[PDB]
């Protein structure tokens, strides 16, 4: 691969500031040798400098956390990605032949809930933060939409899905999410800014702050850092690091986390747009040099998180900036990867 260029990674951090971002910051691990730059503010009203080894809530990034749990359950098993959800998980769905595998690439039809929560986004947030869920409850909610698609026929990504996915791992294992998720992955990688502590508000240890930027354009952000994420569970609530998410997804594509098979099925990618695909709790972006990286993006209130790494594992780049709606500032962190990948141009 090309050198990582920190010029460029330092650029796009003063932009995602200049855009709105309090603070912003990015790790790349390429291959034993690392880079780490940040700029701005972690807590914006105490003034506290952002770092890389603040911790932050990864949002959807957990969807990958959960698909190595299943596939791990297929590898013992324990799970038949082509069996009906509703094999395992009698009476959920309305549709017997929506399978896990089509859960889990965003093509079940499943309508996303979480568009009746965040229709107006501060209220919205408001809403749910101390609010508790169970699994079901959000299914219920998804279910009052009929689905928007035939199983299997279209890609459209939905939280659901990944609120089925928790469901499954919890009653697969006879355990919650976060036992399997410390038991198969955050112990075994010794990811030790690596949390999952819902329905807790509690970000452990030193942390970033999320600032959620209203819809009206200019007003006032609102500090979102302490939620239950409820609205998410195994669809968005893991907590980790830039050091924690680059050895995640190293371990995931250098073949540490499952069999070469499972790793396969993840790996087979329904396209998502032009430069884009979705494998199994999995993404994939094509960088304008000709590279593919692997990984997931998030964002959950107050925070925006890119996490990839290249086809083989040895460079990983994670880059944070703790606001969120805001998608000047969505757009700008997505260049890390092109500086981080691709290189000076
Ligand atoms: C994960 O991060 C998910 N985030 C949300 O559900 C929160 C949300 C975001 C915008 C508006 C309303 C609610 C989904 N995953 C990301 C991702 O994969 O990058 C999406 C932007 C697709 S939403």
């Amino acid at each position: 691969l090309p050198a990582p260029d920190d010029t460029g990674l330092q650029a796009v951090l003063h932009t995602a500031l200049s855009q709105g971002a309090p603070g912003a910051m990015v790790r790349v691990d390429d291959n034993g040798t690392i880079h780490q730059l940040s700029e701005g503010v972690a807590d914006r009203a105490t003034g506290r400098a952002i770092t890389t080894t603040d911790r932050f809530r990864v949002g959807s990034v957990t969807k990958s956390f959960s698909a190595v749990v299943l596939l791990q359950l297929v590898d013992e098993g324990k799970l038949d990605l082509d069996a009906s959800v509703n094999t395992y998980l009698p009476g959920l769905l309305p549709d017997d032949r929506i399978t896990v595998r089509q859960v889990m690439s965003h093509r079940s039809g499943l309508y996303d809930y979480t568009n009746d929560m965040f229709a107006q986004t501060v209220p919205g947030f408001e809403s749910v933060r101390n609010k508790v869920f169970s699994y079901q409850d959000l299914i219920t909610l998804s279910l009052k939409h009929g689905v928007t698609n035939a199983p299997g026929a279209a890609y459209s990504y939905s939280n659901t899905n990944f609120v089925v996915a928790g469901m499954l791992i919890e009653k697969l294992t006879g355990h919650s999410v976060a036992t399997e998720y410390q038991n198969r992955i955050f112990t075994p990688l010794n990811l030790t800014d690596t949390f999952y502590v819902h329905p807790d508000t509690v970000i452990p240890g030193t942390h970033a702050n999320g600032y959620l930027t209203p819809d009206e354009a200019g007003g006032a952000l609102v500090d979102s850092t302490e939620q239950t994420v409820s609205w998410a569970q195994s669809a968005g609530a893991v907590i980790s690091s830039t050091q924690d998410l680059d050895t995640f997804f190293s371990a995931l594509m250098s073949g540490q986390l499952m069999s070469a098979a499972q790793l396969a099925q993840m790996q087979q990618w329904t396209t998502v747009n032009s430069t884009q695909g979705y494998g199994l709790g999995l993404r994939r972006r094509d960088l304008s040099c000709g590279i593919s990286v692997y990984g997931h993006t998030g964002t959950v209130q107050g925070y925006y998180t890119y996490a990839f790494a290249s086809k083989d594992g040895k460079r990983s780049v994670t880059a944070l900036a703790n606001t969120s709606n805001n998608v000047n500032v969505l757009n700008t962190m997505a260049r890390t990867l092109e500086s981080a990948f691709c290189g000076k141009p």
